[PDB]
């Protein structure tokens, strides 16, 4: 059964403008090299990191959206609890830590990432038996 | 003096439908046996656990409602910080952990639980000298 | 560059009425002596602690306001992660702990506190290179 669905679009130029700025959440998610590389809006790193950010948001949307009219239970640092990793061929998967890992124990997170020009996007479908 | 008041109603059938499903907060509050037993909407466990859930919500309401127009300070995992225990005769009391235990140090939590047919309910009155 | 700006006003009488009451966040920020002293609305402690509270709120406003249309990431216990200390001559500065310390690494927090009659106020300007 489907637990939740989420989609997110990210402006790659806006992302690049912010990703290496002090006073943002991004140090908690990304390395200083990643953040420096991603601060150029036409780089590989910007495109890829923006799509990773998109994927985190799509997961958060997918789970939160499953709890209509319920007080939120996602921790304030949720962005650093959801990691998008890739295998050697670039296939993505989501790794979790903290409370969300316990909430989504026994749930499969299907994710896909894409980018084009100034736009990155991701979709997440949460599925459980 | 009264610090806060809260009341919550819970649909026992809706509760039973959700309590043992993956992708919910319930594993953090309830044991797998409790969750399995409570997944039948006409069982003892469903009625009792639904009323416990109701009591957690009534406590949260009672305290949050005391802070009108203030940014919330309840942690995301607040549901697992409030436990409803009973003595050998079924009398309920509330046990706290985390920040809410510190906030409600020196406050007495008066609680009552009830159920009937497809409905559980609880009321909480927080009192302090 | 400016990361954020915040301003807060605090009613010193309302603050004094609440600061030493059970069932409030204040034990986490202030000592029992501070809280007892500050519970008289015409005392030095009330005026000073109200302005410290104002400063915490101004910092929170300054940073949160920098994230228009973004899900909040400040932890529920944010008030106890922001401390206003003073040097021997009463000049204030802000000390941080927890996630906000990481978010505001490399950001300078300029703060000022004031009080008059029944009103305390503070302003925070967050600046980053
Ligand atoms: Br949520
Ligand atoms: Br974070
Ligand atoms: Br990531
Ligand atoms: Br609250
Ligand atoms: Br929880
Ligand atoms: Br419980
Ligand atoms: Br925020
Ligand atoms: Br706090
Ligand atoms: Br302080
Ligand atoms: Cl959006
Ligand atoms: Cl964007
Ligand atoms: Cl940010
Ligand atoms: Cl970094
Ligand atoms: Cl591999
Ligand atoms: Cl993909
Ligand atoms: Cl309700
Ligand atoms: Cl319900
Ligand atoms: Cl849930
Ligand atoms: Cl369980
Ligand atoms: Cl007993
Ligand atoms: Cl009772
Ligand atoms: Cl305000
Ligand atoms: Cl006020
Ligand atoms: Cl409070
Ligand atoms: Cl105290
Ligand atoms: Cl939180
Ligand atoms: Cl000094
Ligand atoms: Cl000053
Ligand atoms: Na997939
Ligand atoms: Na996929
Ligand atoms: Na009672
Ligand atoms: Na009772
Ligand atoms: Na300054
Ligand atoms: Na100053």
């Amino acid at each position: 059964g489907i637990v939740g669905v989420g989609i997110d679009l990210v402006s790659i130029p806006d992302f690049a403008e912010q990703v290496d700025q002090p006073g943002t959440v991004f140090a908690e998610t990304f390395t200083p090299g990643e953040r420096r590389d991603a601060s150029d809006k036409s780089s590989s790193a910007a495109r890829h990191l923006a799509a990773r950010w998109a994927a985190k948001e799509a997961v958060i949307k997918a789970w939160s959206g499953s709890r209509f009219a319920q007080r939120p239970v996602l921790p304030a640092d949720i962005h650093r609890d959801i990691e998008v990793v890739t295998d050697m061929w670039g296939r993505p998967r989501v790794r979790l830590t903290g409370a969300i890992a316990e909430y989504l124990a026994d749930v499969t997170i299907h994710v896909s990432l894409t980018h084009e020009g100034d736009t990155a996007a991701a979709v997440a479908i949460l599925e459980a038996p």
